[PDB]
């Protein structure tokens, strides 16, 4: 118990790239396959300084059509102390990668990637709220619930160290 | 009592922005006591740079009392103060965000600049010997900023908060 | 609490485009220091070259070490285990310039610095990929540098001490272009 500080959570900003390093793969992942809808939670971080306060999410094991079979990964917009100046609804383009952690000396990565433009009709991408049917429900996060297969995963260096990487890049346009 | 500091809060890039909330409950202490002046957290202008504090009075400040919104900002000392110029002389420009979406319309914020003045003393290399007047020293800035009134008008107030957005013209990098 | 924490801190020791600047304060008790003791080394913290780059740390002696150890300040830096090092490649590679700041005023005087750069040698242990702990353990991460950066009496000209500090700094070249 210790207040303000943790506003180290203020402080998690991005480049717009955030990289998330899930570590015990092993027993998060059987922890997973025993409860469905086990959630990682990456940290919460800022597309950029005074931006969209985002967070990633998880499911090791998998969620919806992917349960039990594939990675599951969806991004989601939490509320951040200046939404007020951001544009509304979240629109910037989405890249997912799960990394190949490979020597890009010895034999270049072959990353895992998808990439997407939200859609302005997902109530989650228009500002934290508001109430827009809190209880809708379905996942309060956008993305892919067959990201890679449990197969895919052990191929490569994906899982390495009993870790896996998770790149979440939010494309930062300028050009008016 | 280990708060340990941090020291890590640097401007993006040069961009302080300062956000009141609790504003109702902060502006009826105001009135209720002058001078009493809320504080920014300390800033470096940029990584190895120069150490700033804005300040602001909700309040008003001798020309502003009772009126408006005054604010202003000081150097401090900082902890790479000796290999830096002095006097401090990098352009600052306040602004009052206007909180609309600047997406289906542009905002109109409120912005006042300057070139720090030579003379005034806070500007001045600090840890000179000061004692003991000194700590004086001492915030330039506007005590009209924006009144009481023509703030209210648009949204320079929404969610009973304030941004104050205090930009600072950084030194250039030279050559490719 | 402890509650440290103090781990989520040494996270976000980033450089600023490559550079880290290291202040050592009370220059005078460490110097002392260092003479009764010649192998007491000063730490920067722990830094990354960039965001999920690289983590590095700069040491000195400031009565030196080896062929420095009495008569100068001798400057090292090593590579540490990081959190990315999996995604980065191996060895280490990017050249480090090492410079002692001349701490004048740079709108008068255009301060000399003392420097020193290199280019990481491959065939060197040190700037392989680190263990996991362990591979090797020891204190592991010896460094590279220079044992006679700067000599006592130069450290004297100037401003490279004053108000009992000195500023060490360490930028290392990232590849960028891209």
């Amino acid at each position: 118990q210790e207040l303000r500080r943790e506003l180290e959570e203020l402080s998690v900003g991005s480049d717009g790239v955030l990289i998330w390093k899930i570590g015990s793969y092993g027993r998060r992942l059987q922890e997973a396959k025993a409860k469905p809808n086990l959630e990682c939670f990456s940290p919460a971080f800022y597309t950029h300084k005074y931006g969209y306060k985002l967070q990633v999410s998880a499911f090791l094991n998998g969620n919806g059509s992917g349960e039990g079979t594939h990675l599951s990964l969806y991004i989601r917009v939490l509320p951040g102390a200046f939404d007020n100046l951001l544009e509304w609804p979240f629109a910037r383009r989405v890249t997912f990668s799960l990394l190949d952690q490979s020597d890009p000396g010895l034999a270049k990565p072959q990353h895992v990637t998808e990439t997407f433009h939200p859609d302005p009709n997902w109530k989650n991408f228009q500002k934290p709220g508001t109430w827009r049917g809190s209880l809708d429900e379905s996942s309060l996060g956008f993305g892919y619930p067959k990201f890679i297969s449990h197969q895919d995963i052990r191929k490569r260096n994906y899982v390495r160290d009993d870790a896996v990487f998770i790149r979440a890049a939010v494309e930062l346009p300028r050009k008016i």
